[PDB]
């Protein structure tokens, strides 16, 4: 991939999981992807815009791939 598909197809990934805590009303679990989701897609702002992207801030959490 290059960066951008990587990290769109990383933001999919933490959707489908947000997606599937509600679907079980894990409030925790929901909330916990959901600040995933939004930091994926501020980072995918700054990517678009060309500006500098943190990395090193954004989530990979053990055991969701």
């Amino acid at each position: 991939t290059n960066m951008l598909e990587a990290l769109q197809q990383r933001l999919e990934k933490y959707q489908s999981v947000e997606a599937a805590a509600k679907a079980e009303n894990n409030s925790g679990k929901a909330r916990r992807f959901g600040r995933i989701v939004k930091q994926y897609e501020d980072a995918i702002k700054l990517y678009k815009a060309g500006k500098p992207v943190p990395y090193d801030e954004l989530p990979v959490p053990p055991g969701f791939g």
